[PDB]
């Protein structure tokens, strides 16, 4: 099973200038809980944005060019990325925009954080047809001293 996980600001913005400009520790904690002990697939730009391997997860990087770091696994196509995960229950696709576009048709589950923040950005999460997806979990949180925007954790499953 393939799942996508992402945090979306207003208008589905996910990034600007290869970075995420906000800081929401509660959302990063949610990201870690939902990805630990699972393979994670990311595109090369997201790998450069994170800047290091994510511990406790098999890190698989999509790139058309040869890899440049043997602490992670490099693959050259979507099918190779999936195969390199092996026989696991859940593969997590962690972006970015181009990678989400390619894996959305193959995904059964979306873990989405909706952040109440207006962000100029240059990367968006794909338009997803709402009729295809059922919301199975949602949890709203107001802003607090650690998290400067309100946010909503949602899990959607393909109908
Ligand atoms: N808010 C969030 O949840 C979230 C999550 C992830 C990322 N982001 C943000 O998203 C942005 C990066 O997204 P992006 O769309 O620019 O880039 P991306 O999807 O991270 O990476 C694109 C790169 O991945 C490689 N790639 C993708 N598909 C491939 C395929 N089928 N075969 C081979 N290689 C493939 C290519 O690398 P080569 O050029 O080397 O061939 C391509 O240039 C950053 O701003 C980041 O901060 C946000
Ligand atoms: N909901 C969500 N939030 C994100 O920030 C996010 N980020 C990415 C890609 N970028 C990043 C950037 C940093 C870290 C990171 O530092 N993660 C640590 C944080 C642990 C914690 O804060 O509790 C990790 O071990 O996962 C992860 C992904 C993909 N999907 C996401 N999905
Ligand atoms: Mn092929
Ligand atoms: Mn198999
Ligand atoms: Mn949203
Ligand atoms: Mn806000």
């Amino acid at each position: 099973m393939i799942s996508l996980i992402a945090a979306l600001a207003v208008d589905r913005v996910i990034g600007m200038e290869n970075a995420m400009p906000w800081n929401l520790p509660a959302d990063l904690a949610w990201f870690k809980r939902n990805t630990l002990n699972k393979p994670v697939i990311m595109g090369r730009h997201t790998w450069e944005s994170i800047g290091r391997p994510l511990p406790g997860r098999k890190n698989i990087i999509l790139s058309s060019q040869p890899g440049t770091d043997d602490r992670v696994t490099w693959v050259k196509s979507v099918d190779e990325a999936i195969a390199a995960c092996g026989d696991v229950p859940e593969i997590m696709v962690i972006g970015g925009g181009r990678v989400y576009e390619q894996f959305l048709p193959k995904a059964q589950k979306l873990y989405l954080t909706h952040i109440d923040a207006e962000v100029e950005g240059d990367t968006h999460f794909p338009d997803y047809e709402p009729d295809d997806w059922e919301s199975v979990f949602s949890e709203f949180h107001d802003a607090d001293a650690q998290n400067s925007h309100s946010y909503c954790f949602e899990i959607l499953e393909r109908r």
